[PDB]
């Protein structure tokens, strides 16, 4: 739940890299170091080419459109059960139309065309003659139904000598974000090109339930507010009624249906909310698998509320309602094999790792829960992992830091935004009404949270926060929203460790007691101390005791190393003279500090080798 959550610093990248990508999208340390994890390395990574990709099948499929339209042939378009598959048919059915095509959506002919996976066929999509990107080998790019639809209508714009079909990039990005594909290469450019489309949609009805939603061109935004009111109507039997807000140019008409997806979705949140209230308090505790049934709950809710479960127990979540079945699975756990071992009990099932669907009588359930719970059984407990990007910087570089940040956007599944580590003694608390949220410092830095009950937060704690910038009565505050927070624990990270910190209290009890000691040429005056006290003093290479740092890499040693307290080792501690790749100093130091007062030896030692790096 949160005891199996594995916090982990990202990797420092080697030096020459880290500064060409600083250099080549002009940005500070930090970001670079995100833009390096997430493969952007020269400009044109931030701004991929939306091109028409090369997919197997596509130029055939486009010959045949091209036949059909001037042939005058039937096509029939389908795909309804999501917001991806109904904005793919309104990309084909408008599309087409518009060029002159006899073509009507069918929701439940001389050619068939069905979106999301005589008379001739275009399975033309993506989900598990058909166009897919995984028959194109070596191919890495990832469209979905939607995506495809899009470069289908493009391909035969080609063959007809027509401009690429940019204006139905919109439709094709709310399907690819609600598909939850990775945003990267061809998905990132899409989603660019039709997030900056939609506040002046050619398509009314998009334009209108964007605008409904307080749209600002955001993929967050489609992801929370619009997708999911197309995809309640369709899980609850109204699909026509979102295929027709996208399809019509009636103004008046589309505002009515935004109304009605508003109802749907608000339907579709009564019935969830009742679902989980009464569903969540059950088989949960330490099971291997939560396996419940509720036999007139809505087929069409379960599969978000079983997610939900999933989320605040870290465990595979099996739904059975109305004898139709449902799983969303993690970790080392696989959905659809989960019921592959209990496969003769179902009357039907399929689906992949993380989400799999089955059918079966309702009489079974005790039998299909012992044998789920088996397999779980055979395989350890799912863990959660945080991934951090850096120890946050100091308050006064947090606005560069962020608009430097901004780049990487769209964030989504391919590219989550960021998370700094931020560490200390919290400060100025102050509840926001009687529980959980809350606000307090650390370092200078405002952060707000929902303390997991208790409140009240230790001595010391650490924060893994995306870094926000908060408007309010027309002035911007830079402050960290908390995504996790706790009493300092194992923190993953770091090399093979080779130094390891030892605080300068110890570290001179030792070195006064004889141990052989490096003592830096450097802080003459710990050096003058040190003679001045009859230390055994040593070179780094011998001395397995070390009371600074040294001036070049000293490896295949294994040592302890102490800086100080008021040492002037530590005083790596100075504020800089910013801007340049001084800020590149200024990481690797307070990752330093961090490491060495934590007694984290790998962070510590890794950080030691961007140490003598950023000096050579
Ligand atoms: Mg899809």
């Amino acid at each position: 739940m949160r005891d199996r959550v594995r916090w982990r610093v990202l990797s420092l990248p080697p030096l020459a890299q880290w500064r060409e990508v600083m250099a080549a999208l002009e940005v500070g340390p930090e970001a670079a170091l995100a833009y390096w994890h997430r493969g952007f390395r020269r400009k044109e990574d931030l701004d991929p080419p939306l091109a028409l990709l090369p997919l197997k099948g596509l130029r055939e499929a486009a010959a045949l459109l091209e036949e059909a339209l001037r042939q005058g042939k039937r096509i029939r378009v389908h795909g309804d059960y999501d917001a991806d598959g109904l904005t793919g048919t309104a990309i084909l059915v408008r599309g087409l139309a518009a060029l002159g095509a006899d073509v009507h959506p069918f929701i439940p002919s001389d050619l068939f065309l069905t979106v999301d996976c005589g008379v001739e066929v275009i399975v033309t999509d993506h989900h598990t003659l058909v166009v897919h990107p995984a028959l194109t080998p070596d191919l890495k790019e990832k469209p979905t139904g939607a995506g495809v639809a899009f470069l289908l209508l493009w391909a035969l714009h080609e063959r007809l000598g027509l401009p690429p079909p940019l204006e139905y990039a919109d439709l094709a990005a709310v399907g690819t974000i609600a598909d939850v594909a990775p945003l990267w290469g061809w998905n990132r450019a899409l989603v660019k090109e039709g997030l900056a489309r939609i506040p002046a949609s050619s398509w009314v009805g998009l334009r209108l339930l964007a605008e409904a939603v307080g749209y600002t061109g955001k993929a967050v935004e489609v992801a929370f507010r619009i997708a999911p009111r197309i995809n309640a109507a369709s899980r609850l039997g109204e699909a026509e009624k979102a295929l027709r807000l996208l399809l019509t140019d009636d103004a008046a008409e589309a505002q009515a249906l935004v109304g009605e997806l508003h109802r749907l979705n608000a339907r579709r949140q009564t019935l969830e909310e009742a679902m989980l209230r009464k569903l969540l308090p059950q088989a949960d505790p330490e099971a291997k698998a939560i396996v419940l049934l509720d036999p007139e709950g809505h087929p069409g809710v379960m599969g978000i509320v079983a997610s939900r479960i999933l989320e605040a127990t870290l465990r595979p979540v099996f739904l059975v309602a109305q004898g139709k079945g449902t799983v969303r699975s993690l970790a080392p756990i696989s959905a659809v094999e989960a019921l592959r071992s209990a496969e003769d009990l179902l009357l039907r099932y399929g689906g992949h790792k993380e989400a799999a669907g089955f059918a079966m009588d309702e009489a079974l359930f005790p039998a299909f829960k012992a044998r789920v719970e088996a397999y779980a059984a055979r395989f350890p407990d799912p863990v959660r992992e945080v991934a951090l990007l850096d120890l946050l910087p100091e308050p006064g570089l947090l606005p560069q830091v962020f608009r430097e940040l901004a780049l990487l956007e769209p964030y989504g599944e391919g590219n989550p935004e960021p998370l700094f580590l931020l560490f200390g003694a919290p400060e100025e608390a102050r509840r926001l009404g009687e529980g959980r949220h809350l606000a307090f410092r650390l370092k200078g830095v405002r952060v707000l949270a929902w303390k997991q009950g208790d409140l009240a937060l230790p001595p010391e704690v650490e924060v893994a926060g995306l870094l926000s910038e908060n408007a309010w009565n027309g002035h911007l505050a830079y402050e960290v929203q908390a995504v996790d927070l706790r009493k300092p624990e194992a923190l993953e990270g770091g090399i093979a460790p080779f130094a390891y910190p030892l605080p300068l209290l110890e570290a001179l009890a030792r070195a006064r007691l004889g141990e052989g000691v490096y003592v830096p040429e450097d802080n003459p005056e710990g050096l003058d101390y040190a003679w001045k006290a009859g230390f055994r003093l040593l070179p780094p290479e011998e001395a397995g005791l070390w009371l600074g740092l040294p001036p070049r890499p000293v490896l295949g040693r294994r040592v302890e190393v102490a800086l100080g307290r008021e040492a002037r080792a530590r005083l790596s501690a100075p504020p800089v003279l910013h801007t340049p790749e001084a800020r590149l100093k200024a990481l690797v130091h307070r990752r330093l500090l961090f490491a060495y007062e934590r007694r984290h030896p790998g962070l510590f030692s890794e950080a030691l080798l961007a140490y003598w790096e950023v000096n050579r």
